[PDB]
């Protein structure tokens, strides 16, 4: 129950010691305790932790990566934050600030002028140059020389002036102090403001510190990695790297990440920001930034599924990977690299394998355990593309993936050129009960296609989450039929299945499915949740079943969102959400290549191929819906609809968003930590 904290100096050990003493008093025997193991460097601390000699140490982003690498394999567990609970700011963003309409992008930096905070600074030097690595001329070592040949002129504080003079061009001498007017953050900025340099590699917050006026800031933009610009205000969407300010790391396995959190949670409570004046956790008596940066306002728990690569982000792990590995390709600059497709079943792998060979190597395959694991691989570039349901397009979206292609199910000559946007989720109710509107749903009887089903459970409960604001959905409706709910709940009370199939989500339920929930409606229901065309196909003598024969369209009215009721054929206007198609999801950088390859592939192996027994086709599975849903005819392009928020309905998002409050995703909780 003793967390062995690691000290890198004698000063740190002292603070650790008092931190052992003060936590000793305020904590009962049944509580966390601190040990003080004293090594000589952060590296030594990393090796100590991994060798199970220490338990936790807090590191700068650079060492967070070092800790991740074999054989240490250490992971972020706790984060320092630098604001409030509502404004944590555990991360920063290395950016590239430029003049407005200076007329160039990230891939057009060769032969420009640059302003750096200082050589060896992360945001100012390491991150930019790291990204820029493959564009530098040979030889790239020494790094100073290659960057000198890259930019026409530069201000690189602390750079070797005598040897590589072009790095001092903007600030001769390359003064490594505030003497140099172009040194530091504000200095790297006024290097740009004075028009001496074309681009300044600073922090997202730098611009705000120098120019107080919203007016002046408007003549400045940011270079985004996708070779677009954006306002200085949208840094979270236009940064070169998101960097964790301070992070505690422990062993990936048996690290005691709970012991650590338990300790630091109580430590920040008793001795946190101002909450004591006998001992300050974030105040160093003999020095500054002992154990923790004095900036720190408190701690946050890092979600469990977070690995270092995920925490740092692909951009950051690209930069340093380049600086260290220094391995650039020589593959043609124009041509697209093979797209690694993600498979999550053994058959999915087998199908992907067949595809891959027939794709003449233009498609490659990667096996992963979960769907969430696949998304993680796309994120950190262990894979390229995969298809996701609406609910996973969301999760991937909050993780900074993008929909690119949508699965089209309705045969259409020029389908490739028209996305579908799926069907319409509706809440139907008998016309007779005029009292029934969206609001007074509380306590009524209900009918669901099933629990987990899109239109029957997801959108309804997701929207009606605001009206309940807890995770006991059965307590909303007095009684209902939700096939799959606990046999004993109130959502199983209106299900007319005999025996074992009493409340099971199968055909023998009879109150299951789209038709089934409508029978639940027509007989003993106050509301049913079905698609738009469920009423038209189950009425007007289209259904020769007993209960359905003589049911008519006029008799039922679907309920709307604003409180109104509408007729069945006005579903277009009276809907809950637009339950979406499955979509191909990829990383922003691989968007172009994926659009290309998949379009070519669906020509060769698409729906347009017969004799599917003599030639491979992409849309026929051995078992069921491998890689793509079998109902697919083509993969439509998503120009204009190429974000998660723009592909999924604002409504759909609200629903799934609310639902994910009750049902947690270890991946979703991770991505939302990085981007809330
Ligand atoms: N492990
Ligand atoms: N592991
Ligand atoms: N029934
Ligand atoms: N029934
Ligand atoms: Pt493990
Ligand atoms: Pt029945």
């Amino acid at each position: 129950k003793t967390v062995r904290w690691c000290a890198v100096s004698e000063h740190e050990a002292t603070k650790c010691q008092s931190f052992r003493d003060h936590m000793k008093s305020v904590i009962p025997s049944d509580g966390p305790s601190v040990a003080c193991v004293k090594k000589a460097s952060y590296l030594d601390c990393i090796r100590a932790i991994a060798a199970n000699e220490a338990d936790a140490v807090t590191l700068d982003a650079g060492l967070v990566y070092d800790a991740y690498l074999a054989p240490n394999n250490l992971k972020p567990v706790v984060a320092e934050f630098y604001g409030s609970k509502e404004d944590p700011q555990t991360f920063y963003y290395a950016v590239a600030v430029v003049k407005k309409d200076s007329g160039f992008q990230m891939n057009q930096l060769r032969g420009k002028k640059s302003c750096h905070t200082g050589l060896g600074r992360s945001a100012g030097w390491n991150i930019p140059i790291g990204l820029l690595y493959c564009d530098l001329p040979e030889p790239r070592k020494p790094l100073e020389k290659a960057v000198a040949n890259f930019f026409s002129g530069s201000c690189a504080p602390c750079a070797d002036g005598t040897d590589f003079p072009q790095l001092c061009q903007l600030c001769p001498g390359c003064g490594c102090s505030t003497l140099n007017q172009y040194f530091g953050y504000s200095g790297a900025f006024k290097c740009l403001k004075d028009g001496a340099g074309d681009v300044a590699f600073v922090k997202h917050s730098t611009i705000f510190e120098n120019l107080a006026n919203k007016a002046d800031r408007d003549q400045y933009e940011l270079l985004c990695l996708d070779n677009t610009r954006k306002p200085v205000d949208e840094y979270k969407d236009c940064h070169l790297a998101q960097v964790p300010s301070h992070t505690v790391v422990a062993r990936s396995m048996g690290g005691k990440e709970d012991l650590i959190w338990e300790l630091l949670n109580q430590a920040q409570e008793h001795f946190g920001k101002d909450k004591s004046k006998e001992f300050q956790l974030f105040s160093s008596p003999h020095g500054k930034d002992l154990l923790f940066k004095d900036s720190a306002h408190g701690f946050l728990k890092v979600p469990p599924r977070m690995d270092a690569k995920m925490y740092l982000g692909y951009e950051y792990v690209t930069a340093i990977r380049n600086l260290r590995e220094g391995t650039c390709p020589e593959a043609p600059t124009d041509e697209c690299k093979p797209v690694k497709w993600c498979a999550l079943s053994h058959h999915e792998r087998l199908k992907c394998d067949e595809w891959s060979v027939n794709s003449v190597g233009k498609i490659e395959c990667v096996s992963a355990e979960t769907t969430e694991d696949c998304i993680a691989k796309i994120m950190n570039g262990e894979a390229d593309a995969m298809s996701l349901d609406g609910g996973f397009v969301y999760i991937a979206g909050k993780c900074g993936l993008v929909p690119v292609l949508a699965e089209n199910y309705n045969k259409s000559d020029n389908c490739e050129d028209t996305p579908e946007a799926g069907y319409f989720a509706v809440a139907v109710v008998k016309k007779s009960a005029s009292d029934l509107t969206w609001d007074n749903l509380k306590g009524k009887k209900s009918c669901h296609t099933a629990v987990g089903r899109t239109a029957g459970w997801n959108i309804p409960m997701g929207l009606l989450y605001n009206k309940i604001n807890h995770c006991r959905f059965d307590e909303f409706f007095s009684e209902g039929c939700a096939p799959g709910s606990k046999k004993d709940s109130s959502l199983c009370k209106l299900c007319m299945g005999s025996g074992l199939n009493l409340c099971e989500p199968n055909n023998k339920e009879g109150y299951y499915g789209y038709t089934g929930a409508f029978r639940c409606l027509v007989e003993k229901g106050d509301v049913a949740f079905v698609k738009h065309q469920t009423v038209p196909q189950n009425t007007g003598g289209k259904n020769p079943d007993p209960w359905a024969k003589n049911l008519n369209e006029k008799d039922y009215e679907l309920l709307c969102l604003d409180g109104t009721r509408k007729p069945v054929e006005e579903y277009a206007n009276c809907h809950l959400a637009r339950a979406p198609n499955h979509a191909v999801v990829t990383r922003k950088d691989k968007e172009a290549c994926v659009h290309k390859i998949l379009r070519q592939q669906q020509h060769l192996f698409g729906s347009n191929v017969t004799d599917c027994s003599g030639n491979f086709c992409l849309f026929r599975s051995e078992t069921k819906d491998l890689l793509f849903r079998d109902d697919t005819v083509c993969l439509a392009k998503l120009h204009d609809r190429n974000t998660y928020e723009k592909y999924l309905g604002e409504e759909y998002v609200k629903a799934v968003g609310n639902l994910r409050k009750c049902s947690t995703s270890s991946l979703l909780e991770a991505c939302t930590f990085r981007r809330p």
